[PDB]
């Protein structure tokens, strides 16, 4: 069964004008600037940059993995899709 989304979940995470994109749940650090209610701080893969993003554009990454997973020419995807499956719980910045 799901729960709501966590650090550390994996996700691929659609933004307007971009490909499916493979992405984590991060954490928010102390003090740091919080999401706007039911929004989430995405990390993505290969840019290492972070969104704030809501359920509906959150993908869980084994269940859609076949569909949104196959290499692309967008800068960062590739490095991304590589990220995800190799060390997703990396330190990136
Ligand atoms: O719209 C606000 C916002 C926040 C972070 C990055 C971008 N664009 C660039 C981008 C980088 N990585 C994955 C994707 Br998908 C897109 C836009």
């Amino acid at each position: 069964m799901p729960h709501a989304f966590k650090p550390g979940d994996l996700v691929f995470a659609k933004m307007k004008g971009y490909p499916h994109w493979p992405a984590r749940i991060d954490d928010i650090a102390d003090g740091a600037v919080k999401p706007p209610p039911n929004k989430y701080p995405i990390f993505f893969f290969g840019t290492h940059e972070t969104a704030f993003l809501g359920p509906k554009d959150l993908f869980p990454y084994d269940k859609s993995k076949d569909k949104y997973g196959k290499p692309n020419k967008r800068k960062g995807f590739n490095e991304g899709l590589w990220e995800i499956q190799n060390n997703p719980h990396a330190s990136y910045s």
